[PDB]
RNA sequence: AAAAAA
């Protein structure tokens, strides 16, 4: 390869990624790429994440690492003057963005006044400014899919983008079936999470069920919950009594707004492009798993994470706010390395003196029945 | 002054409050600090910070700061040319620890290979690495008093170490008093929330409960909370009944933890030193102002700050993490801007699978019962 | 924006 680009690692790759993709976008030749690491970076496995968020065929993009010590400037000097020694190399192009401070200074030394190449610097928001051998600066913005996204912090996952209805009909399905039957839903809430339905559902076998030819076992019970009450909720929302899947239980006690978030998003938002949203989303990465309502990434390359949460009802403030939080930075920030925005949406109005109005105050934004 | 400092100004001032005060005791010369920042930096006050926290006099010590383009490298360098323009400094020493990374890559770029110049770096948890002009580390550790940590930060405080028990006392009033009384003090607690005692004694120094009026008991409308259940655990807890003091209620309703807390700290913890751990302390910085039950910095200049609740009864496990986590993230650190180790302690045990034990995932130590 | 685009 006649051309290099050297990038320094740290925690934040995508960065790193957009330098890459900006400049292959522009210049479509073979290449190769100069990771320079560290010890923590690559514990973290952060190369393989780059790597990974670009997919290139490696008989095009040659890939290497070289590892230094973060805080030491002569050992990061010298790592670069072996690496280059007696190199043929016709472009340089170098990114000093991330790394360490140091590692920086030591690239942007070693590299500055050397022929055949050119230095870089990202700010997070202002634009790419080549720093030599000509001071301008790049308009660079590329949009990144959500799977190289995700790619870029070794996150795999999986996502169910079928909805049991579609836009039009979630549009009103509060208005016209679930604002007036409160109590009847309640009731198949109790009998989702009964043992014998639980159970029943096989999975594979076992993946429709016939309300009529079923007896009472609505008998272990919630009140509202009474066989022909639970075919009156099923007709309600249009379903086939005689072949309930599971998926339809799901839609109606909460489902279904869940759906309406996703498909609102996919309709109405102009900063988002509907390939980058997601529903019922897996996540995972190593053997960490969770699960996340709706997630999207927007025209900036940021990514959002939604919980819908139809109802609160109010005594339980403090626990909706923990579990929320708890998901964000427990679960998304601090096992998956992710750096997002936090959404909780509801159809309940948050009052302005219980703790669910304090997620503002943690960086969460609310979007309540006021909003919806 | 024939000496002059050069620092880089960013977020996290403690490094430029340890390597300034780290130089002057070696040196003890008349000086100039030259504060190199930027208007993100200078909004949030932070040389003013820096100056306070190392509380020289005006007539030994002289400060300048002068402003630059974080992400601007000639900016940063042009600055600095002219300000060394002509210069007669037979010592320059320079910091470029703080600051962007293209404030230190310019400053180190000017300083390098200069005459009368020693170039610095200070990594985290490492030593004190000079750069220029020999390769060599020093041993540094300046510990910051308690007040010169906060004042780092803008944030004037109050605090009250003044004991209702001693230490041998509270090392066995929860056996002998706390734990065999639980629901007197229960009323008590209602009593100490009562408007008629809650505003009595913003009149009065010292109540006598004995002439108190049984009425005033019955409006607090709590069980347990009677006239003579309230002069029983008084004096369970030894007060002279004639002449109870709202300190002596807040040692009941909980003060004795964070006592037992406190002392517990001054009398045990060794890589702490008890002048600087405070109990009872009122932080205040601009408009905002917010109450800390024990706080201390440690030997390592690391800021602790416990939450003490004597006993959470596992129903109250949601709001008490909300309080906790709201505490700490929403005002210590996004009103006040400190960065801490937070603790929360606890008489109760804090059981697996529980609420509460989800507070290590956000970084909270806990100790339960079982540690105190 | 000591400690890893910010």
């Amino acid at each position: 390869k006649e051309t290099i680009l050297v990038n320094l690692v740290s925690e934040q790759t995508i960065p790193n990624v957009q330098f890459i993709k900006w400049y292959f976008n522009k210049k479509q030749t073979p290449m190769k790429i100069l990771l320079v690491s560290t010890k923590e970076m690559e514990q973290k496995e952060k190369s393989l994440f780059i790597k990974n968020a670009l997919h290139f065929s490696d008989s095009f993009v040659e890939w290497e690492t070289i590892h230094t010590d973060g805080n030491d400037i002569s050992k990061t000097e010298n790592i670069l003057t072996d690496y280059f020694r007696d190199n043929e190399y016709k472009n340089i192009i170098v990114n000093i963005t991330g790394g360490t401070k140091i590692m920086s200074l030591a690239a942007f030394d070693f590299f500055n006044n050397k022929p055949n190449t050119e230095i870089f610097y990202q700010p997070i928001g202002k634009e790419l400014q080549e720093l030599y051998p000509n001071k301008q600066k790049y308009d660079m913005f590329e949009v990144l899919s959500l799977k190289e996204y995700l790619d870029a912090h070794g996150i795999s996952y999986k996502y169910d983008n079928e909805c049991v209805k579609d836009w039009n009909y979630n549009k009103t399905v509060y208005d016209l079936c679930v604002a007036d039957n409160r109590e009847l839903i309640k009731g198949m809430i109790a009998l989702q999470n009964n043992s014998y339905f639980n159970n029943v559902y096989k999975r594979k076998d076992f993946l429709d069920f016939t309300q009529i030819e079923e007896e009472k076992f609505i008998a272990i019970n919630h009140p509202a919950a009474t066989k022909e009450n639970m075919i009156k909720i099923l007709q309600i929302f249009g379903f086939d009594v005689s072949r309930i899947e599971h998926k339809h239980i799901r839609y109606i006690t909460g489902g279904w707004f869940e759906e309406y978030v996703y498909q609102k998003i996919c309709n109405e938002y102009h900063n988002v492009d509907e390939k980058n949203v997601a529903l019922n989303v897996t996540i995972q990465k190593g053997n960490d798993k969770n699960e996340l309502d709706v997630i999207y990434l927007d025209k900036d390359n940021k990514l959002h994470v939604i919980e819908c949460k139809s109802f609160v009802d109010g005594n339980e403030g403090n626990r909706v706010l923990n579990d929320a939080l708890y998901k964000l930075q427990a679960i998304i920030k601090s096992k998956f390395g992710l750096y997002v925005k936090q959404h909780l949406y509801t159809k309940s109005i948050i009052e302005k003196e219980t703790p669910l109005n304090r997620a503002k105050e943690f960086g969460i934004d609310i979007k309540d029945g006021t909003q919806l």
